[PDB]
């Protein structure tokens, strides 16, 4: 039948979506900006749809409770109908592929290391290696499931470490997260992915670096609930920016040119 | 009805695909080995089936003819039902993806620099800017179409030059240019994806260097016709692959561990 608005589903997480300051009482997509409200305007150009950006309720990207099986995050209010599609950085995983659809990714990303400028610490293995400079990650997304399941030795540790350390080594979100480490003088890192890492080592006050290797290498995708009429064009739109070289455009505007740190 | 005997194409391409040495009178998939080599008998394993690993007729990695439609090489053998998968280095790309399905990626990759060493070049825009040193892409592949494509100033300026350059620039494999660039005396540059570009920069006799930054990036899929019944399983044995670090074991494996350079 006739055309609808589509639901976005996307999370508050710099640079990808940010509320513009001063916009609080404005109305529509007009308040927020960022690297994936971007992408969500090229992605409704190509494909001819009208859209709406909401917030996800929750403020997370994505599990399954153990117990429940209940989806919580922007993968919950696809597969509960709740929004037509995510624009956001939500990580590829096969978990995930199995109750909704990715697009090929946007991105690439792997998880890496921050730690606060003078952290003796160079890599995953040092990390592992010592107990004086506590350690963890965002506490529902693809990096805790990472380690939660990795068998590498090194990560298996870590995991070993992360899930009974007191206090909590997790946290609700990114910011959270660097806050602790800005905070911690040294005694907390934060395994993040290399695109948030990198983002925040260019704000001020340039008090953060990515140390080591990423620890994986995998994508961003958009997500579609499975059997979405969108999936197909969205799939299609994402190799035409790709293709374009507009990705790399969204990329350099919403991290290198906006680099505080010279 | 019945499982069948499915049939792979896939490319002589290192280290994706070698023939194994004195081998060339032995039978079947034995007589190969590669990168390639490991992930098809890993998807095999996770999908269930039986294959055959086949080589590419004529040699290509996949276009369409401008004049007739026709596409040839491994996309070629997929669209007119030769093979059932293609498992090799194939890019991902918007013309393909609109007549056979990609997989997620499993490898990543961009369009790169190789020269001899001692070649005073360090990016594109330093080609771009002479006429001493000529360069080139391999002849029917997603490298040239890149450039035939591109809309930004340094790759339009370089493909100008590179669509009417005699003798012709292009190449037929691989292996041609590479030995074009070592043969030319540093005034021969050669445009190939940074996989293959890494690899030959570690194998004897040391002579090609990779400079400057990638100038895309992209990824390769695997490959199967549309309305496959294997497009789906394929799809998730790949993130499984992914997130169970194979794929980082195989690149290791046919690159890092390959290394003749020190
Ligand atoms: O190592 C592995 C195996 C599992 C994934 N991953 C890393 C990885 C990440 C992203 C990309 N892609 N692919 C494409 C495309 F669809 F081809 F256009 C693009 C990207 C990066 C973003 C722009 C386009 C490719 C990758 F290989
Ligand atoms: N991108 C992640 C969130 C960030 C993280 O887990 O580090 C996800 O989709 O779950
Ligand atoms: N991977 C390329 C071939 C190599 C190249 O064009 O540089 C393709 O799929 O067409
Ligand atoms: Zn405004
Ligand atoms: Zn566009
Ligand atoms: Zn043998
Ligand atoms: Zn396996």
């Amino acid at each position: 039948g006739a055309n609808k608005t589509v639901v976005v589903t996307t999370i508050l997480e710099s640079p990808y979506v940010m509320m513009k300051k001063n916009h609080e009482m404005l109305e529509g997509n007009e308040r927020y900006e960022g690297y994936c409200v971007d992408l969500a305007a090229e992605i409704a150009k190509h494909c001819g749809f009208k859209y709406k950006l909401t917030i996800v309720g929750d403020g997370k990207y994505g599990a399954r409770d153990a117990d429940t099986k209940i989806w919580n995050g922007m993968v919950g209010e696809l597969v509960y109908g709740k929004a037509d599609i995510a624009i956001a950085p939500l990580t590829i995983t096969l978990v995930r592929e199995e109750v909704i659809d990715f697009s090929k990714p946007f991105m690439s990303l792997g998880i890496s290391i921050m730690i606060k400028k003078g952290t003796p610490i160079e890599s995953a293995e040092d990390l592992s290696k010592q107990t004086e400079i506590a350690y963890g990650t965002l506490d529902s997304g693809s990096t805790k499931e990472f380690f939660r399941r990795s068998k590498i030795a090194v990560f298996d540790k870590m995991w070993t470490y992360m899930r009974s350390a007191e206090p909590s080594v997790f946290v609700r979100t990114t910011a959270e997260g660097v806050a602790r480490v800005r905070k911690s003088k040294g005694k907390y890192a934060y395994l993040l992915e290399s695109t948030m890492n990198e983002y925040i080592e260019q704000r001020k006050p340039c008090d953060t670096m990515k140390v080591g290797g990423n620890l994986d290498s995998k994508g961003y995708g958009i997500a579609t609930p499975k059997g979405s009429s969108l999936g197909n064009a969205v799939n299609l739109a994402v190799l035409k920016l790709s293709e374009q070289g507009l990705l790399d455009k969204l990329k350099n505007k919403w991290w290198y040119d906006k680099g505080e740190c010279g």
